């Protein structure tokens, strides 16, 4: 229902691939030129957050940033240099993300929402 969002957080709305159920995933705001990143950490626990598999099963994801709603955009798991770029923006936004990363050799997934 109605969410109230302010920096430093944004809301990503996911839709169940099997059920159609909406789930609401607040994450740190990591933004550039109208695109957003979803950093798939889990608070320093190295296992995946429960939404990770959901955005891969159904990449259609809405964003709410302040009063602005970007409906039914597409989440794409980043690779390579592009992941690195968005990782840098994430660590500037929320430095403990880098601390989360020191707890595993596997790169924390980052999705671009576009």
């Amino acid at each position: 229902g109605v969410h109230v969002l302010d920096r430093p957080i944004v809301l990503f709305t996911t839709t169940g691939a099997k059920s159609g159920k909406k789930r609401y995933v607040p994450l740190m705001r990591v933004e550039e030129n109208g695109k957003y990143a979803m950093v798939a950490s889990k608070g320093g626990d190295p296992k995946h957050p429960s939404w990770y598999f959901n955005v891969k099963a159904n990449p259609t994801v809405s964003v709410q940033d302040g009063d602005k709603v970007l409906p039914d955009r597409t989440a794409r798991e980043l690779e390579g240099e592009e992941r690195e770029h968005w990782w840098k923006l994430a660590v500037e936004a929320y430095p403990p993300y880098a601390e989360y990363q020191t707890k595993t050799d596997r790169l924390i997934p980052v999705f671009i929402v576009e």
